[PDB]
């Protein structure tokens, strides 16, 4: 009925509780589960759902062979009920393509999918399940977007896109949509040197995005957006607790306005919540590969270049595979504050598990608690040997 | 609540963006996907869906053997959610038969299915999911209809049927339905010599249908219907850009009131949008078989017998299989103009791929953009070898 | 909102058009289709659905072995969308048991299922999907009911039950329910000597049921019920066109008040519409087995002991298997008259096809047309050899 | 719209009629049925559903190997339509974990799931399908709850939890929730010495729970809760008809305020309805293992230490496997009294049937009748040999 406004602050995050888990690869060993990757979670006013990019085959299907590849004509943004797996029979297609974002503005949902060949890709912006706007590639090098939910305020839903090199300067733009129409766009500003795969959340009329500098940085770039003024800025997380992957060992002092060097041309989508002393960072446990996952409480990470952990929680053990991670919240929940949430993609199959010819994932997701809760670890749980 | 009226003109068509794609044959390699053919797309006021004729077996089922055949007691018009595949578990049966059409009038949906033996077929006209009217064969030779959506204006939904020879004169009728009841019917008039499988769209209170002259023409016949007066006329597309299949090579000058000769007794369902300079024609790329698919901008194709392409877009490469194609639009979208859409049926299996014993298809669909978007090609994507 | 009243007469029946067909055995060869028997069709105010008794296993499942048996703890009344097959994933359980009926009163639905051992069976009467009333066996010999829909008038839904011998006198009762509560019951009256499996329809505030005299009659008993007075009578169809199975050859003169002899202790559920000159009878084509199915127009069949066919329609060829048949109508359709409908159960597997270890069926259904439509035949269509 | 109040008494229980049965293990032999255990039934105002703890694999899936284990990261509370089986495609996840409860307060549903390692478990309390409250382990030894529905009165839904030893004193708490928030909690009081797995029902503004004393008692502890005062008491069922399993032979005189000795450190979840002369107890038929199931009418069982059976009903034969059992009622049914209902979990596979590597169950459920109905027995019905 009305556009949602970001009128609340974050709840105090004292730990993380289990929210959803689909066990998709376990279940899909003997049921019609679609192969996916690049999952996320997004809420409507009356339901929260899982989202991902399908590969247009089931996991036991012979067409699962080759699904390490990111971009084909067989991919689509799908959604399905929370903690169910993405099946052929329960998955709803939001739009067609191989990079996406989606968010609800309080009245209805906007979904964006990009498709095409590398040098001629286009975004289609859907609103109320109809296409409304299209945007052609501006740099002819894999036009691409967040791979997790966007955020709206009074109808304005900003979205970050990048077109251009993954290993050098690229052209990043912030589009401000309303009802699927372009109100404005701006080129990236501030000190972030490279942006991909922004993970965003909204509180007190400001949207914060934690992104991936694929080119040089092992610290994460941060974009902060004012959706009323339709302006933004950028920087890096100051903290020496480095949250990209792969990455060097953690130093004692980080960088606020430059990439922290030591690994080039690689990364992973990740997130954080940056809320002064209530600041929590996610990362892989391994510095070398996408294994394990942990949350660290790092007070003032955004602004304090010597900030270190005061608390933490293990989400996935370093002996289990992780993957992309991102933020979402239920903006329509009851109460006085928005409860921080996140997901972690649990990648299985190639390239790390190459006895199978496929790559897919399952999902785990948590939300914050004001209690100090006991921790478990949450692995995918499938046995690869069963698929041989 | 109210009957929809065709009050808008076409949006300007500068390119085509991806709308839906089901990847059904890929997915159906290892899931309970129904064998189909003769698909299309049709919108309700709150949802757009895929439609097709089921063959009453799954593709991996042993009853898929023999599904090259067009007309059996096991066929039905089914619908399913946009870009999902047609599964046993998500497909809704609209009516029983082996030729169909369907459209929503703004209040509810009319669906028409024809069944029976060749010499004794009948149409049943369903409205609000109940049968209302029946029409018996008038020429005793495969009574048959559009195989894509009809169009309504203020409750009046015209439909084109043909009964009689596929390779000689036949008896074509235009029925004007309202609430599933016959208001009137007329015998075909104008200069079209043979009509099958009309593909129709509505704008500014007129309905335009691009059809298949199976007998003689490689140019397509066009029927234009005034749904208020309940009258029509017919002609051929004047343009030397010929759009049937198979067909001769394109000449320099076409025919406005006669079939363009060079192939007899064969054809394929196709479509066009005929809107002066905003005119786009679809066709197979091959002159000999149903391979490839392209859209050509041919200004004034309907009326200019020397009109040639000023722009185009490849939809399916000539090294991939195509099939039937047809028009639809979302008459209930927001904005000032109706956005042209189309689908292409991607036929797999027999007769061209005869290592399998079945014939089925998947679907790809696009809508127009006012941008000049980059093009991809959109093949079915299944590997036949997997099915051996 | 209001209880439906039977205020209309039957439409004129000049032929029969296809209404629904599920092709369940064909589809179930390679999908999760439940084994059933004793199907029927019943309408709500906004939807019509297929109903049957599940056997609590899929057809390809190993538990399909033994499903020739009628009565087990694994059976349930299920419903599913019209012309879909009865799948594990789309079938809704109405109640538990091995004999049933169901009807909608205009406000909500009553469903009745009987379960138990032969000598200690009970009916549970569900209303608005909650159990309301229970009725214990009165004769300790397979309490049993219609196996097709009941009919309501101003909230009163009569139902016919039988308890006692299948091959001798039994105790038949007519229960008058309202909101799932017993208003009254009466013992069978009139001249019918044995009653099973009544097939009923409603018009002009009277309900007519055509039943099965399993003991002696090859003519069918008829019960006529006044749901306002809550009284009834019974007789047999007078016509020499005999409609049970198995049966003797047709004579020239039938019996109005006694069973027509020649076969004992056997029969099949069937139906008719008895409406003076607008009278149509269904029967198997074979006198010996459940093969084929036809509709015969037999003017005044109910009252004229020499009435013979003036018109007919083949539904299933005598070279294809049939089974139970029954009546239903869409009481909530638009227009001035109720359109007669029926289904035929197409039994496959045992005992006639004993290369498989199972018994199941599919469904075909038709409704009347005021046109004289061409006829097709409508077989199950599955190849038993595929299941070996 | 309004919170439900427990304003009715129990209906008179003269027998039990069949309510639901899913036949899940039979069906799951050849369909995508999830492995479960710890099932129950719970009603909303407009629907009643089956609930259980999934094991996050199908039964025919290779991940079914190991599902004898109770607590893993792959478990979730799921619900599905009454008498359907718990499939991958129709099951809705309520929350994540390995111990649960759920109930509807008349406005919306509260669901509670506990997860974590044995020494660090936490409960998350969901309301209106959103997490609201979290509760950390207080004794660091398998925090755990009812495994059947809770009950609400004017918004207050008490829930019994236990944390601590299964074979010695433990710390049991009664939490009083409203809208998912903690109003109050109390430590267990009265004479019950050990509490697990309470099975609860509501009548005349009091909630009665029949639980499992795993430590010493073969008589069942009873907790009675006043949800207005938010106080409770506890005792044991006085009757010498002992209802735990395993258990000693029945004596002539029971114990009201102490555990009845003879078996230690073991038990099974069970239930009763304690309503003076209208008192019925459920139990396994075997004293040694979870086989068979029966209901006994034991007047004044709660308060009369010599009460013996005056009537009974066999539910499952002693030659068939049983399991957990629990109470529920449809608080939103029509009429003057609440109809007592229960389910029995039918465990198949390990440990008793160790030719398979899995453990799962199906469900049977009954409700009371004021008739004296005939009895059947209701086994799971699957053949283990089919799974070899
Ligand atoms: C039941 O559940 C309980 C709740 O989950 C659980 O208690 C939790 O226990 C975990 C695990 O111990 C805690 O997480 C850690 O928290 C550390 C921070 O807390 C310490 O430091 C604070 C400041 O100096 C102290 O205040 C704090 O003391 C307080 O709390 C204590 C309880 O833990 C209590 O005893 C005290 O009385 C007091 O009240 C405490 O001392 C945090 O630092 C740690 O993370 C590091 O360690 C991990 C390995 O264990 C790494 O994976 C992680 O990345 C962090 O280390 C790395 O990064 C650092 C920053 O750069 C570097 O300095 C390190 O060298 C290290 O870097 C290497 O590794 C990196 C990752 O591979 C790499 O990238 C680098 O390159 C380099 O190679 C962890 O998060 C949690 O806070 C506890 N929570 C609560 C509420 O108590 C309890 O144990 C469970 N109970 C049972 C019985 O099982
Ligand atoms: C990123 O995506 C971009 C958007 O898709 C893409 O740009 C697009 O590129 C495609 C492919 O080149 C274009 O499609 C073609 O358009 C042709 C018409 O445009 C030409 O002619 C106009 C009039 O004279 C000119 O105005 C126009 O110039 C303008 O635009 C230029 C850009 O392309 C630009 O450089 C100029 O500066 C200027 O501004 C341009 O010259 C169209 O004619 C063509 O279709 C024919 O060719 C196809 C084969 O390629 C056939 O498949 C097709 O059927 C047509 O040829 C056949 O039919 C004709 C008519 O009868 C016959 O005359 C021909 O002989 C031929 O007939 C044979 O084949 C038939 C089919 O098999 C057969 O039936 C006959 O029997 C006979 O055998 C094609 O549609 C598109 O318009 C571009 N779009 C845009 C917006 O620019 C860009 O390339 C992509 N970028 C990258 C980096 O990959
Ligand atoms: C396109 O579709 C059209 C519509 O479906 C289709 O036309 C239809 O054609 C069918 C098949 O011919 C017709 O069905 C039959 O109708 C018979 C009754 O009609 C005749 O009798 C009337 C009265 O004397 C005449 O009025 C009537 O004449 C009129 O109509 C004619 C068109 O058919 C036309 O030419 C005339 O000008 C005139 O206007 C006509 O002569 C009906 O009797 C028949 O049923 C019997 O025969 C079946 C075998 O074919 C049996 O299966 C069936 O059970 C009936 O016979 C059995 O039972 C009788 C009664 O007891 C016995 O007397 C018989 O001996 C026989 O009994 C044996 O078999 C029993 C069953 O096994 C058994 O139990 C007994 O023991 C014993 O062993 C049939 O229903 C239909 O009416 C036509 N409909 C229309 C609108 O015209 C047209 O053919 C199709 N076109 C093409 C090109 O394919
Ligand atoms: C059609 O369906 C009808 C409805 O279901 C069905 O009739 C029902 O029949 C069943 C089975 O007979 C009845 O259930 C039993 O009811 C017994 C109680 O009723 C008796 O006792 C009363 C009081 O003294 C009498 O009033 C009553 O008489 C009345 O009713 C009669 C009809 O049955 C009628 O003939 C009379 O005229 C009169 O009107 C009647 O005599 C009940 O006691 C019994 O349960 C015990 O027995 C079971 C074994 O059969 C055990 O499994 C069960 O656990 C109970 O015994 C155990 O526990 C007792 C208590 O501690 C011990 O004293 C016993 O020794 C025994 O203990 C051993 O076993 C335990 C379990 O393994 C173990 O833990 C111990 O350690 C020890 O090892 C049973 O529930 C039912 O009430 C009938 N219902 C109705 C309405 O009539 C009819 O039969 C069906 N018809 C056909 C044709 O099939
Ligand atoms: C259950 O009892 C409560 C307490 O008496 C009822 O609560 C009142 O409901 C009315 C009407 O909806 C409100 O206007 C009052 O404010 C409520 N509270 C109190 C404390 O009186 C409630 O309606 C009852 N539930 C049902 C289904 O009748
Ligand atoms: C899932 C897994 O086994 N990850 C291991 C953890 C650890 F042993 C590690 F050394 C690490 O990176 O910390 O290697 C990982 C993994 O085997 C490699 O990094 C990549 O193969
Ligand atoms: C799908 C496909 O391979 N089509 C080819 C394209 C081309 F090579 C062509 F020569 C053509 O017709 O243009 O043959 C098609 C096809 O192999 C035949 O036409 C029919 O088999
Ligand atoms: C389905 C089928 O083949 N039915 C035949 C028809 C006919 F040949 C008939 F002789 C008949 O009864 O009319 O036998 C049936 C069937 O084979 C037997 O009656 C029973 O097996
Ligand atoms: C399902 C089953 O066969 N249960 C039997 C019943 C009975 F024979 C009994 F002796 C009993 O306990 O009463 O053993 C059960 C079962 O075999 C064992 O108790 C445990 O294996
Ligand atoms: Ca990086
Ligand atoms: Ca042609
Ligand atoms: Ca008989
Ligand atoms: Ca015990």
């Amino acid at each position: 009925r009305d556009f949602n406004n970001l009128t609340k602050g974050l709840c105090t995050i004292n730990s993380w509780h289990i929210y959803g888990k689909d066990n998709a690869v376990r279940i899909g060993e003997d049921s019609d589960v679609l192969v996916t990757r690049e999952p996320y979670v997004s809420c409507d006013p009356d339901e929260c759902r899982f989202y991902a990019l399908s590969q247009g085959t089931t996991i036991r299907g012979k067409h699962s062979n080759g699904t390490i590849h990111d971009r084909s004509q067989y991919r689509a943004l799908i959604s399905w009920p929370l903690s169910s797996p993405p099946t052929v029979y329960n998955s709803r297609v939001e739009c067609i393509g191989w990079s996406s974002t989606s968010c609800h503005d309080g009245k209805t949902r906007m979904s964006i999918c990009i498709s095409g060949p590398n040098n001629n890709a286009s975004a289609v912006i859907w609103y109320n399940r109809r296409p409304v706007t299209e945007i052609n590639t501006w740099a002819r090098n894999i036009l691409r977007t967040q791979e997790s939910e966007c955020v709206c305020h009074n109808g304005v839903c900003p979205v970050v896109f990048t077109d251009g090199s993954a290993t050098g300067p690229a052209e990043t733009r912030i589009y401000y949509f309303k009802e699927g129409k372009i109100l404005k766009w701006e080129p990236l500003a501030g000190t972030a040197k490279h942006i991909e795969e922004c993970s965003c959340y909204g509180e007190r009329a400001e949207i914060t995005c934690t992104c991936r500098d694929n080119w040089q940085g092992s610290n994460r770039p941060v974009i902060r957006i004012d959706p009323v003024a339709m302006t933004h800025t950028s920087q890096y997380i100051c903290s020496p607790v480095l949250t990209d992957n792969p990455r060097p060992n953690d130093p004692t002092v980080g960088k606020c306005n430059d990439p922290y060097p030591g690994n080039n041309n690689n990364g992973v989508k990740g997130f954080s919540y940056l809320d002064g002393v209530n600041t929590w960072l996610g990362r892989t446990i391994s510095i070398a590969s996408r294994s394990g996952y942990e949350m660290l409480k790092v007070p003032n990470a955004l602004t304090d270049d010597k900030s270190k952990p005061t608390q933490g929680q293990t989400i996935v053990l370093n002996t289990d595979w992780s993957g992309y991670s991102g933020s979402f919240m239920d903006y329509w929940a009851e109460g006085e504050c928005y409860r921080a949430c996140f997901y972690v993609e649990l990648i299985r199959g190639r390239p790390k598990e190459d006895k199978v010819w496929w790559t897919s994932n399952s999902i785990v997701s948590m939300c914050s608690s004001t209690e100090f809760l006991g921790q478990w670890d949450w692995p995918d749980g499938a046995k690869i040997e069963y698929f041989l």
